[PDB]
This record gives structure tokens, C-alpha cells and sequence, in this order.
């Protein structure tokens, strides 16, 4: 096999984002529709839906004496909350019967699933499904029903596929659709949720000073509190709270949480979430959730008592909590209750009762642990804090909170006043006398859990950043990312086996408690499964599938992220707080999992025993947003945790070389911690930024551009490079310097792992603060004195960083940053007032050329609320610009006058180094002042840049529909007679022919400052046009074959062959088939579609030709609508809902642009056919001939041809094509033509050598509709396809046929030989009341008797009575169609199809029961057999398989008169003669009826 790559040749940018997931509130949408009900178990009841989302409820309308009601109502609830709580809402689909305002409802039944469980599916939805609604009252009730409904999570930018909304028709199983995951079995049973709450610790004061807590505990929407112990900080309640809810639950958390208990305003401390799924598993492998008996760490607001308390919300565990609020007991044990026994008291209600005691030791031995902190620097504080001196405090726990009360301990750093930075920013003055603390602190020694979560996490951070690699290296096109992608798979595999050695050798302790084994065997079968898993993902991935491989390798990260987060937490979090003299500022927050000690690198700690870059933050809602855009502390840390009893060793990870200062009380004491650290090793250092382009930022200005400069922060110093103006991709070519700058420690520890640069990039404005673009950060090309500045690695090219402004992206950047060390002969050892940035770093410029094909503007908003009247377009590139033509007005020709002009200009060698393009529309009017009108900037030009070559009467459009559909339908079952068909496309045309965008790319205009998450505007408010145009890059011109392709013209440059400018005049000819899968848009779950079609000035609406109360109507229609190309190019089709008063209701809408389907070289103004004719069904409707199209497309493709031989063969190209030689018409003569073996060759037009292109062929097209009240989910399917033709070609004809019926009259006038049943009274042979019973399509409509000739001896009858059976009729597949509903629930007509059979049965009449069976005969309308002219001459061979009797259509006989037979089983089981009958059949058509 081929071999793996085993380093890492990319990711030194390091991903820091101050914005993440946690805490943002983000606009959710939950859309719920309950289609219908089944098997609801009551009695009379009157149901109506109750679905609640939360604190707020909305209801169905009320369906009478149903059990199987029908809604079909459209719910929508939008929330404005963070993720987290927004997946603990709980939804509770219910069934209320006879709800009323005067009395309480009496619920049927509940089902309850929040919405984290909908957001879990693989599209976020539930299709179709039946919730299952269980009793909340009694636990031994059965089930109480179904209800069908549609349950759907989008979030902002999130897009959703909608399958199939099939009717009952298509008859549905409920047991195998359910609205459950998958795994939990349908009969779920009931389990009783025990909380066991034991004992709390360490509470702060909340009164002024003391706390009177109790714990509630909230879990599924049910809740249940214990009681209070009053003036108590460490309170012990031995109370445990039971649930009794059903398993498994679909509300997987569980909140748990201490309350004050104050008369008048009682709120939380800390809030803790217990994430179900953690310390749960599915299934006989699996186990019963249990966590615990173990301490948990709640975190919340500040400690010190605030009355109004900006962070209230953060003690109810809504965001990131910013200091250690208490400390829990707590435990949890889940018990399957069996419903049969009747002796268990059968209520579901939430009790509280006396838990059972357990002691401190089972939770682990109280060990003794020490934090160590170092602060080596503290950099980029706010300029708004530093007015007075700033201290820092660390605190875990209760340890460190000396200041506020509850070996002398220290905690706080010496207050010092902050040196001026820069404008913006301060820095704290250590320079070489670092503050420390020391704490001691107290936890239980549960250090297994973390060190196993450390090797996940190891495993887990190995993995993700092989992947980053992997994901890098496909980016910028490095070398065989294949080989990087198995290496990062032996490695994963590796640690996979390396978990199976280092987590299994302490299992003897008695601290060791339930959860913990459990959850050990489970992540350890799935790292066993794992690593071999990863070694046949390793086998699976190759060069070409490696971005499908990629998602596994990102299942296997997100799997072992979910086996790394620990539920039972020993030590909390260790946080890091400024004050300004005693006022709390800023926060941050260390996993102490990450920083404890242990002698094996993968259980240590992997921010343990290093310094770390930490920024602290705003607490709570004001880190987010505009507030909080400033840092507000860019420090590194040293910090370890342990063992006191290990700590042999905690002051190696330090810089090296440094005197140990220590307090008065460890004066003597060698092993003592340090209060303070002064260094001694001074080594000098110098950052030279190297900056070239910034490229696509954010706008921070009102015209849309910025004015853009970089202040770049190293240690303690700031320098800026100058201000660029009205660009958002400058090209700053200057070199920054930060020369002898003071680093602490020895020189080859920072080599690998160097500081940070934080790179802020502002807008300078005219006065006051500069704006913000927003930040990135770096990490330097550290070289030494010794090491020679020489290949690979030196001298460092220019690399892009991704700048975020908080959470959006908002540009990047092109720099190399290096430390040179200034050594024994000074500034002589490092290679070489502004400076731009030197040779070898600067990427070398290639003169390319840039020829722009200045199209047309369509679309063009107003600037000032004034339209534009002369816009020119001015394209800006690395400096150089090309001026387009002005437009003379935009209202009557939106285009230029000259199509191709150029300029040129210096671009770099590869690529990938390439600045975008600066495309950019001005409004030109007199003496110079040209107002910027629109700017478009994303792109690359790589795809820009040129590179040389090397009976059958009945036949109708829905036949041939329906042979395409089903040709559709076998074409998907093979990849999961004589009819002419289609290419029926399942998607927008665009998507399979690029957006007829060949030669005629669009970009999309912008304009003004880029909105914020909250107070700014989507890019719907963003784009005041749009340009259609194209480009061509290329170097220095080919030789002469090459160059041909532009050398006629220089006004049309390499676009030769592009066809002409001027304004024509084009008819659409728009053809609507169907639609599918229609939102309701009425009160009753249905709608009224009609179309409505806008073009520029024409709207042209069908309200008149509605179609009533359908969600899959089948239009038929067409629209011959004029049009003045370019102007009237945008169509929007449309679907309206008719509505008797009031005002009508949009249903969708799509945007089908038809510039792109006109000049494209594909011809999408008419599809070819797939066969010529010219007659019938399969016309040809296009106006000119095939002849006409490949003389056109050989004209328009510089390729010779036609030529024709015999009509059988025609010559285009250097290719011959084949096909048949005559055509016939409706008369039956032959005659030849060339168009059939014309239209085979552009059947092939791909085959042509140059101009090869995809002509669409004729097609059904199918657009989903889009709707601007619910953005971003598919309404519904609409089927259409266009049709353009010129006006200065001869016209069209008369468009096609698309629109979307007989009575047979049956006379019986004899019966013979007829089966007898009644005995005589008199002489006691049988004898037969004969009458005969007759009907078409069913029982239901088409039920006839004739009278009844009594007392027959032998079989003899005397009727001569008459039936009528009206129908409607498809003559290509011979079935009857009627028109009914479904069931009884139903509230719309159906079209079904039957056999064309007609059924006539010979029936006994009694007069004091039912009618008793005789015999019957099935007749084929199309095949049944002609009639005997006497009963006599009627045998077996009428109605059995022999041929000897001949076959006559009523279709086309129209009257037949005879006799027949009829059968019917005998005591044997055999078809005998049971009767005869004289018949007379005869057709009518629905105009004769
Ligand atoms: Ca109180
Ligand atoms: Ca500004
Ligand atoms: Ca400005
Ligand atoms: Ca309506
Ligand atoms: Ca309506
Ligand atoms: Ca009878
Ligand atoms: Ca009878």
C-alpha cells in the first residue's frame, strides 16, 4: 500500500475565537404541523391538538366525534435564546377533549420530546411521524393513540430539505413511522428518576450575609424542590427527589439547582446541567443512567453581593459561568418499574422523601492539592480600566477568595500602576519581577476520571489537528494529502490502543464508584472498536474520497469529544479575575483537568507544567457584541496543579534561569512556593512584521469601503502600519520592527512554542476612535543566534490569517512574522522610514493582462433614494484600473457601448497568492464627483484565469409525461412499449447545466457597512444590484495558435465569438404541468393555488381558472407573455392562494433568471426532442427546423457543416451521425426529410471538438418554491418548463396541448339454466327466484337491481330492464377514473383508477333474508366475447381460455347483443355452469349522455 505522511507541514495559526457557541443567543425556529390523528382512545370525545413549546401553548381547532381527526395546521414559534436552553425546551404534543373556557379539558393523552432530540436528526426534522400518546396520570393505562405530525428545528443560515408530504393514499404503516430516534423500542416502559442531594459546601453570602438554600430540581417539564436549611453555608439535606417519567427519555437533561429561599425575591446560586446521555447507554450492551454518589461544581455570578446584579442570569445557568458559586453531593440511580404489579401506587407525581446517608469517604479520600501561578506578563488591557492600579486574582473554589472572607495563603498580585501601549491599550510594568501566588486547597482524589478524560482529550486533540492538516493541505494544494490522512489515522489508531494500557491500573479503590465502571467499560469497548475502525477507515480512504472519509474522521472527533467530557467533576474550574483596586473587571476560565500533573504525557494535563496564552473576557452578556470587541488582557499564565505530595517538579515547566523570591514565612524552608519570581537571564529578541495585503474585510465605513491600518501587539510594545484609504483589500507593503525587545528564559524553550501576535486591524475615521475589522492572531518564525537563516524554513513566505470580528469572519491576511535574536555581534548576525517588506518574501510579480467583458447592471437600487441615471464601472487590481464606457441611461439600455476593454498589471506567480479582483459601479456625474453605487469583491481569479488546450390515436402530452416519469423511476431503482419521452429533470435546471453561467458569470453588488448580529441588516439589505459580466487573466501572450483566439479583435479580446449587444425583443412561452407538496395557506390545511407570473412590467394572474382545495393541483397551463430583453429578464413564477373576501395569500415564488438560458451556448431557449414527427403527440413545436439549429449552432460554432449525402447520414465537424430517412404526417404517406438525423447530431452536440457543449433536450423542470415570510424552507415542488422564441424569426405556432368520459347502458333480458336454491312445497324440486344484480365500478354508486321473475323451474327469467353507469375514461391504459374521497376523515376529492371491467352476478330474492349468490362473469370492456345468438349455443368456451370464441371492443362495436355465461364454485371447487343470461351492451360518450 502507499505509505503515510507522519509530520506536520501547516497549522501554526492558532484558532483562538472569543466568541464561541456557549452563551450567544441565536434566533431559533421551531415549525410544527400536526397532519392528523389515528386510533385515539375515547369515547363521543371532541379532540383538539395542544402543542406547547415551553411557556406558551397554541392550539388546533376542535374536530367533532372523531377518534381519527385531520388538521393539517401550521404552528410557528420563534425564540431569541442561546442553543443550550433552547434544546432543553421541551415540546408536549397532547390531545385535549372538549376543551372549553368554562371548564377544565380532559386530556387524552401527552407525548414529550424536547427540541435537541429534533435538532439530533441528520436533517433536523421529523418526517410524517406518529407520536405515541401516553397517560400522565396513570403508569398502568395503556396507550392512548397516534398523532401524525411534522416537527422541525432551523436556525439562522441553516437550510432544510423537505421530503414528500404523501396523503393517505399512499397508505402508511404507524409502527414502523414513529416519532422516535433511532434505537428506543416502541413500547417504552415507565422508570422512576431518582436524584439522591445530600450535602452542599461552600455557599456565598447572599442575604446582605447568610443563605437559607433548598435544591430544585427540573426534569421534563416536571419539577420538585427540597426543603430549606436554614442560616446554613454548608447545609445537608439527605433528601432525594423521585421522578417517574418514560424510558428512555427524550428530554435528555436534567437541571439541578440551589435556590435562596427569601419571602419576597428568592433566586439561584449556581445551576448545574446533567446531560443524560453521558452517563447513559442504549440497548443490552448499555446500561441504566446512574451517576454519582460524587461531588459536582456549579459556577455562576460574582461572589461578592451586588443588589443589582447584572449576572442574575448566569446563576440560573444560562451562560459561562465567571466564578465558583457552591458545591453539590449529588447522585442519581434509574429503577424500571414493571406496570403489572398491581401493588405499586400508580401515580406518576414528583415526590420527595429521606434519602439514604452515605458517608464522606465513598466520594474519595480528602487529599490535599496545590495551585501554583505565575504571571509573566500582562499586556492589552483596556484603556478605559487602567486609570487606577490593577491586581489579579486567582481563585479555585473557596481557596483564593481572602479578599472578600469566606502557611499564610496569598491569592492576589501586587497592585502596580499600568504603562501607556497605545491608544487603546495598556501594559502592566513586570518586565523581569513576575507576581505568583500559591493556594492550598482541599478536594476529594477522584484524579482517575480526569487523567482517562486526559487521554481522551490527548486522542481528541491528536485527531483534530491531523484533521485541521489534512484540511490545510487540500486548501493550499500541497502534495498527496491522502498519505497525511492515513498517517493521522495509524495515529489515531494508536491512541486508540494506547487507552487500552494506561486507563485500566487503579480498579482496587474503594473511592471507585457505580458510574465510573460502567462508563470505563463503555469508552473502553469504543476505543477497542475504534482501533480497528480507524484501520479500516485507513484501508477505505484514497486520494479521491478523501473529503467523504474526512466526515468519518469528524464522526470519530465528535465521538471521542463526547466520551472526553467528564460528568462527575472533582475539582472545579480555576479562575483568573483583574481587579481594579478591588473592582472586578474581567474574567477567564482553566479546565483543571487540563493543568493537573501525572508522569505519562497523555493522562498529564496538556496545559500542565507550560505557559499558555490566555485573554480574559467580559463577564456575561458584556463580552458579546460591541461592548466587548477590545481584549481586555492578553496575559500567559504558568500554572500547575497536583499533588503537594508531588511536587517535586512544579517550577521546571517555567522559563529557565530565574531567582526564587519567597515570603517571611518560608525564610529557611527550601521547598516553600515563591511570592514572586525575578529573572535574570535577559535574552533580546526583534519581531519584524512583514505584511504585504490584507484582503476582503470587514466595512466599517457608511460607503461601504474602510480605511484600513494594523496595530500589531508583542510583549509590551505596538507599532502600526499607515492607513490605506477607501479599500478593503489593501496592499500595505510595509515592514514593522520591534527591535530589542526583552524575552525571560532560555532560548530554545520558545522555539517550538513562541509567543503570541495579536494583529487588530481599524478604520481611521476623521475624528474621535478608529473602528474595528476585527483581530488575528499569530505565531512567529522564531530563529536563534546560532542557527543559520537558510532553506527550507528561512527566509518565511507570506501566509493568509483568518481575522474574525468576534464571531463572523472578516478578512485575511498576508504576513510572515520572525524573531531574529540579536547575538554576540549585534544586529551584524541577522540578514537584512518606512520599509517595504524585502526580496524572497514578497511573492514575484508576473505581468498579467485583464480583459474584462463589460456586459450590463440590472437590478440597481437607489443611492440617496435617487435611481441611477449614468453608472460606470471602475475595476480596480493591485493598484492598475480599468475604466468602463458610461452608461448614457440606465432606464432604457442597462448596458455599455464597448464591450471588451483591458489593462495591465503585476500579479503574483502562484495562484494562490492572488489579491480578489475589485469590481466596483460608480454613479458619474459632472466636475468629478463620482459617489460609489455598488462594490463586489469575494472571489479568486483562478477561475477566471485562460489555460491553452492540448391503438395509438389516443396518445396525449401525458402519456408521454407519465413514460418519462416512469423511465425516471426506473433510472433511480437502477442506481439505488412504443412511447417517445423525455428528460424529466428533478432539479432547477441550473444545478445541471452550472447556471447557464459559461460565459456570462454574475456577481453580486454591495453596498454600505457589513451588519452586525443584532442591530445590523441581512445581505438581502446589503445588495443594490447586481453586474453581469466576465473576465479573462492571462500572462504574456501564447504563440500564434494560442493567440489566434483573440487576434481579430482588440475590443473583443479573448471573448471572440461572443454574440452581440444590442436589445431584442423575445417572446416567453411558460408551460406549468404541476405542482407537489403545497403549504397550507387557508384555516382548513389546504389552499387555492393559482399562477400568477411577473416579468419587469407585466403581471399576468390566473385567479379566474383557480383550481379548489388541493396541495398537489396539475395545472395545464401556458402563457404566451411578451418581454424586451435585457430589461425584462427577471421572472418570478408564482403559486397564489385564492381567497373568497379578504386578500389573497402568496404561497411561493422562485426566481428563474432567463438572460443566462438565452445566450447561453447550451440553448435553453427550447429543449431538442428526442425524435422528430410532425403529427400527433410528439410534434415538433419549435418553429425552425433542425436543419435551421445545427445551421445556426455551425454558423455560431466556426465548424463547417451541414452536408448531406443520402437523408439517412449528416457530416457536422469531422463526425458523421446516423438516423432514419422519412418522416410521416396524420395521412400515412411517406416522404424523406434530413431532420431526424439532424436532430441526432445535436442529440450529440457534445461530440464536437471545440464548441462541444450539453443542448438541454425537452423537459419537465422542477423548482422549489421559496416563500419571504418563511425564509430559507423549500414551500413546496412546482413542475414548469419555458420556452423563448425571438420575434424577428418567424413565430411560433399554437402551443402545445398539456390540459389535465363515456356511459355504458347494460339491458339483461333473459336468464337460462340458472342454479336453483328453494324447495317446492309441492312437488320439492328446487326452483330459483331469479333477478340479476349488476354494476361498473362498485357497490357504493353504481348498485342495480331488475325485478324478480318468481318460481323458476329450469332457469327461465323474463326481465328487459335497463342500468346506467356514467364514468370517465384514460384509452391509453384502459382505466375507468372516478373521483372520491379516501375515508371518512377526509376533506378533499381524490382521482383514483380502477380495471375496465364490468361485473354482472345472477342473484335468488327471498322475502324474509338476504339474497342468496348464484353466479357471476367478469367482462374486459375491451376483450370481452360476442354474444351467442340463443342460450342453446352458449357453452364452456365463452368464459374459459379457448380462442375458438371470438373478442369484440365495445370501443369500437359499440352495440353487442347475446348471450353469456356465468360461473361460480361448486361443493367441489370447481368453476361449473351456474347460470346464463341475455345481455345487450351499448356505449355513449359523455357529449351523447
Ligand atoms: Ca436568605
Ligand atoms: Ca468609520
Ligand atoms: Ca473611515
Ligand atoms: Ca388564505
Ligand atoms: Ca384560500
Ligand atoms: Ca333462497
Ligand atoms: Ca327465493
Amino acid at each position: 500500500t502507499a505509505l503515510t505522511s507522519n509530520v506536520s507541514n501547516k497549522r501554526s495559526k492558532p484558532d483562538i475565537k472569543m466568541e464561541p457557541s456557549a452563551g450567544r443567543p441565536m434566533d431559533y425556529q421551531v415549525s410544527i404541523t400536526v397532519i392528523e390523528a389515528r386510533q385515539l382512545v375515547g369515547l363521543n370525545m371532541d379532540p383538539v391538538v395542544c402543542v406547547e413549546v415551553g411557556d406558551d401553548k397554541k392550539y388546533t381547532s376542535m374536530k367533532e366525534s372523531t377518534n381519527c381527526p385531520y388538521y393539517n395546521e401550521y404552528f410557528v414559534f420563534d425564540f431569541h435564546v442561546s442553543p443550550d436552553v433552547m434544546f432543553d425546551k421541551i415540546i408536549k404534543i397532547s390531545v385535549i377533549h372538549s376543551k372549553n373556557l368554562l371548564r377544565s379539558g380532559t386530556l387524552v393523552g401527552s407525548f414529550k420530546m424536547d427540541v435537541g432530540t429534533v435538532y439530533s436528526q441528520p436533517e433536523h426534522q421529523f418526517h410524517h411521524k406518529w407520536a405515541i400518546l401516553s397517560d400522565p396520570d396513570d403508569i398502568s393505562a395503556g396507550l392512548k393513540g397516534y398523532v401524525k405530525c411534522d416537527v422541525a428545528v432551523v436556525g439562522k443560515g441553516d437550510n432544510i430539505k423537505t421530503p414528500h408530504k404523501a396523503n393517505e393514499t399512499d397508505e402508511d404503516d404507524i409502527e414502523g413511522n414513529l416519532l422516535l430516534p433511532e434505537g428506543v423500542p416502541p413500547e417504552r416502559q415507565w422508570a422512576r428518576f431518582y436524584v439522591k442531594i445530600y450535602r452542599a459546601e461552600g455557599l456565598p453570602r447572599m442575604n446582605t450575609d447568610l443563605v437559607d438554600p433548598y435544591v430544585q430540581v427540573f426534569f421534563a417539564g416536571q419539577k420538585g424542590k427540597t426543603s430549606v436549611q436554614k442560616s446554613s453555608y454548608e447545609p445537608l439535606w439527605n433528601e432525594q427527589v423521585v421522578f417517574t417519567d418514560l424510558f428512555p427519555p427524550l428530554c435528555k437533561r436534567m437541571k439541578v439547582q440551589i435556590r435562596d429561599s427569601d419571602k419576597v425575591n428568592d433566586v439561584a446560586i449556581g445551576t448545574h446541567f446533567i446531560d443524560l446521555r453521558k452517563i447513559s447507554n442504549d440497548g443490552d450492551k448499555g446500561f441504566l443512567p446512574t451517576l454519582g454518589p460524587a461531588w459536582v461544581n456549579m459556577y455562576g455570578s460574582t461572589r461578592n453581593y451586588t443588589l443589582l446584579d447584572e449576572h442574575q442570569d448566569l446563576n440560573e445557568g444560562l451562560g459561562e459561568g465567571v466564578s465558583f458559586r457552591a458545591r453539590l453531593m449529588l447522585g442519581l440511580a434509574v429503577e424500571i418499574l414493571d406496570t403489572s404489579n398491581p401493588e405499586l401506587t400508580s401515580s406518576t407525581e414528583v415526590q420527595v422523601e429521606q434519602a439514604t446517608p452515605v458517608s464522606e469517604s465513598c466520594t474519595g479520600r480528602m487529599e490535599e492539592f496545590f495551585l501554583f501561578g505565575a504571571f509573566l506578563e500582562a499586556s492589552m488591557i483596556d484603556r478605559k480600566n487602567g486609570d487606577k492600579p490593577i491586581t489579579f486574582e486567582v481563585t479555585i473554589g473557596n481557596y483564593g477568595n481572602e479578599v472578600d472572607g469566606m502557611l499564610a495563603s496569598v491569592s492576589s498580585t501586587p497592585p502596580m500602576r499600568p504603562q501607556i501601549t497605545d491608544r487603546n491599550y495598556f501594559h502592566l510594568p513586570y518586565l523581569e519581577r513576575k507576581p505568583c501566588i500559591y493556594i492550598k486547597s482541599w478536594w476529594p482524589d477522584q484524579r482517575r476520571r480526569l487523567y482517562n478524560a486526559n487521554i481522551m482529550d490527548h486522542i481528541a486533540d491528536k485527531l483534530e489537528e491531523g484533521l485541521n492538516d489534512v484540511q490545510e493541505m487540500i486548501k493550499t494544494e500541497k502534495s498527496y494529502p491522502e498519505r497525511r490522512l492515513r498517517g493521522v489515522l495509524e495515529e489515531l489508531s494508536c491512541g486508540c490502543h494506547r487507552f487500552l494500557s494506561l486507563s485500566d491500573k487503579d480498579q482496587g479503590r474503594s473511592s471507585r464508584t457505580r458510574l465510573d465502571r460502567e462508563r470505563l467499560k463503555s469508552c473502553m469497548r469504543e476505543l477497542e472498536s475504534m482501533g480497528q475502525q480507524a484501520k479500516s477507515l485507513r484501508a477505505q480512504v484514497k486520494r479521491h474520497t478523501v473529503r467523504d472519509k474526512l466526515r468519518s474522521c469528524q464522526n470519530f472527533l465528535q465521538k471521542l469529544r463526547f466520551l472526553a467530557d467528564e460528568p462527575q467533576h472533582s475539582i472545579p474550574d480555576v479562575f483568573i479575575w483583574m481587579m481594579s483596586n478591588n473592582k472586578r473587571i474581567a474574567y477567564a476560565r482553566v479546565p483543571s483537568k487540563d493543568l493537573l500533573f501525572s508522569i505519562v504525557e497523555e493522562e498529564l494535563g496538556k496545559d500542565c507544567a507550560k505557559v499558555k496564552t490566555l485573554f480574559l473576557k467580559l463577564p456575561g452578556k458584556r463580552g458579546f457584541g460591541s461592548a466587548g470587541w477590545t481584549v481586555q488582557a492578553k496575559l500567559e499564565l504558568y500554572l500547575w496543579l497536583g499533588l503537594s505530595k508531588q511536587r517535586k517538579d512544579f517550577l521546571c515547566g517555567l522559563p529557565c534561569g530565574f531567582e526564587e523570591v519567597k515570603a517571611a514565612q518560608g525564610l529557611g524552608l527550601h521547598s516553600f512556593p515563591p511570592i514572586s519570581l525575578v529573572y535574570t537571564k535577559k535574552q533580546a529578541f526583534q519581531l519584524r512584521a512583514h505584511m504585504y495585503q490584507a484582503r476582503s474585510l470587514f466595512a466599517a465605513d457608511s460607503s461601504g469601503l474602510s480605511d484600513p491600518f494594523a496595530r500589531v501587539f508583542f510583549i509590551n510594545q505596538s507599532q502600526c502600519t499607515e492607513v490605506l484609504n477607501e479599500t478593503l483589500c489593501p496592499t500595505w507593503d510595509q515592514m514593522l520592527v520591534f527591535d530589542n525587545l526583552e524575552l525571560y528564559g532560555e532560548a530554545h524553550e520558545l522555539r517550538d512554542d513562541p509567543p503570541i501576535i495579536v494583529i487588530e486591524i481599524y478604520d481611521q475615521d476623521s475624528m474621535g476612535k478608529a473602528d474595528f475589522m476585527g483581530r488575528t492572531f499569530a505565531k512567529p518564525l522564531v530563529k536563534m543566534a546560532d542557527e543559520a537563516y537558510c532553506p527550507p524554513r528561512f527566509p518565511p513566505q507570506l501566509e493568509y490569517y483568518q481575522i474574525y470580528r468576534g464571531s463572523a469572519t472578516a478578512g485575511d491576511l498576508l504576513a510572515a512574522f520572525e524573531l531574529l535574536q540579536i547575538g554576540p555581534s549585534g544586529k551584524a548576525d541577522l540578514p537584512p522610514p518606512i520599509m517595504p517588506v524585502p526580496v524572497g518574501i514578497r511573492p514575484v510579480l508576473s505581468k498579467y493582462r485583464v480583459e474584462v467583458l463589460f456586459w450590463g447592471l440590472r437590478d440597481l437600487k437607489r443611492v440617496n433614494l435617487a435611481q441611477v441615471d449614468r453608472p460606470r464601472v471602475d475595476i480596480e487590481c493591485a493598484g492598475k484600473g480599468v475604466q468602463s464606457s458610461l452608461i448614457h441611461n440606465y432606464k432604457k439600455n442597462p448596458n455599455f457601448n464597448t464591450l471588451v476593454k483591458w489593462f495591465e498589471v503585476d500579479l503574483p506567480e502562484n495562484e494562490l497568492l492572488h489579491p480578489p479582483l475589485n469590481i466596483r459601479v460608480v454613479d458619474c456625474r459632472a466636475f468629478g464627483r463620482y459617489t460609489l453605487v455598488g462594490s463586489h469583491a469575494v472571489s479568486s481569479l483562478r477561475r477566471f484565469i485562460y489555460r491553452p488546450p492540448d391503438d395509438e390515436s389516443m396518445l396525449d402530452w401525458w402519456s408521454k409525461y407519465f413514460a418519462s416519469i416512469d423511465t425516471m423511476k426506473e433510472q433511480l431503482r437502477q442506481h439505488e412499449a412504443k412511447i417517445d419521452e423525455l428528460k424529466v429533470y428533478p432539479k432547477e435546471l441550473e444545478s445541471e447545466f452550472d447556471s447557464f453561467e459559461d460565459w456570462l458569470h454574475t456577481f453580486n453588488l454591495l453596498r454600505g457597512k457589513t451588519g452586525d448580529d443584532e442591530d445590523g441588516s441581512t445581505e438581502e439589505e446589503r445588495i443594490v444590484g447586481r453586474f453581469k459580466g466576465s473576465l479573462c487573466v492571462y500572462k504574456v501572450p501564447l504563440p500564434e495558435d494560442v493567440s489566434r483566439e483573440a487576434g481579430y479583435d482588440p475590443t473583443y479580446g479573448m471573448f471572440q465569438g461572443i454574440p452581440s449587444n444590442d436589445p431584442i425583443n423575445v417572446l416567453v412561452r411558460i408551460y406549468v404541468v404541476r405542482a407537489t407538496d403545497l403549504h397550507p395557506a387557508d384555516i382548513n390545511g389546504k389552499a387555492d393555488p393559482y399562477i400568477a407570473i411577473k416579468l419587469g412590467k407585466t403581471d399576468i394572474r390566473d385567479k379566474e381558472n383557480y383550481i379548489s382545495k388541493q396541495l398537489n393541483p396539475v395545472f395545464g397551463k401556458s402563457f404566451d407573455i411578451e418581454a424586451s430583453f435585457p430589461m425584462e429578464s427577471m421572472l418570478t413564477v408564482a403559486v397564489y392562494d385564492w381567497d373568497l373576501v379578504g386578500t389573497d395569500d402568496l404561497i411561493g415564488e422562485t426566481k428563474i433568471d432567463l438572460e443566462n438560458r438565452f445566450y447561453s451556448k447550451h440553448r435553453a431557449t427550447c429543449g431538442i426532442a428526442q425524435t422528430y414527427s410532425i403529427h400527433g403527440y410528439n410534434i415538433w413545436r419549435d418553429p425552425m427546423k433542425p436543419s435551421q439549429i445545427l445551421t445556426r449552432l455551425c454558423k455560431e460554432g466556426k465548424v463547417d457543416g451541414p452536408h448531406f449525402g443520402p437523408h439517412g447520414r449528416v457530416r457536422v465537424a469531422n463526425r458523421v451521425f446516423t438516423g432514419p430517412s422519412e418522416i410521416e404526417d396524420e395521412n400515412g404517406q411517406r416522404k424523406p426529410t434530413d431532420e431526424h438525423v439532424a436532430l441526432s447530431a445535436l442529440r450529440h452536440w457534445e461530440d464536437i471538438p471545440r464548441v462541444g457543449c450539453r443542448l438541454v433536450p425537452e423537459h419537465v423542470e422542477t423548482r422549489p418554491l421559496l416563500n419571504p415570510d418563511k425564509p430559507g424552507i423549500e414551500q413546496g415542488r412546482l413542475e414548469l418548463w419555458v420556452d423563448m422564441f425571438p420575434m424577428d424569426m418567424p413565430a411560433p405556432g399554437t402551443p402545445l396541448d398539456i390540459s389535465p368520459k363515456y356511459e355504458l347502458r347494460v339491458i339483461v333480458w333473459n336468464t337460462d339454466e340458472v342454479v336453483l336454491e328453494d324447495d317446492d312445497f309441492f312437488t320439492g324440486e328446487k326452483s330459483s327466484d331469479i333477478f340479476v344484480r349488476g354494476w361498473l365500478k362498485g357497490q357504493q354508486e353504481d348498485k342495480q337491481d331488475t325485478d324478480v321473475h318468481y318460481h323458476s323451474l329450469t332457469g327461465e327469467g323474463n326481465f328487459n330492464w335497463r342500468y346506467l353507469f356514467p364514468f370517465d375514461y384514460l384509452a391509453a391504459e384502459e382505466k375507468i377514473v372516478m373521483s372520491k374521497k379516501e375515508s371518512m376523515f377526509s376533506w378533499d376529492e381524490t382521482e383514483y383508477k380502477i380495471p375496465a371491467r364490468l361485473t354482472l352476478q345472477i342473484w335468488d330474492a327471498d322475502h324474509f333474508s338476504a339474497d342468496d349468490f348464484l353466479g357471476a362473469i367478469e367482462l374486459d370492456l375491451n376483450r370481452f366475447p360476442r354474444g351467442a345468438k340463443t342460450a342453446k349455443q352458449c357453452t364452456m368456451e365463452m368464459a374459459t381460455g379457448e380462442v375458438d370464441v371470438p373478442l369484440v371492443s365495445i370501443f369500437k362495436q359499440k352495440r353487442v347483443k347475446g348471450w353469456w355465461p356465468l360461473l361460480a364454485r361448486n361443493e367441489n371447487d370447481e368453476f361449473e355452469l351456474t347460470g346464463k343470461v341475455e345481455a345487450e351492451l351499448h356505449l355513449l360518450t359523455a357529449e351523447e349522455a
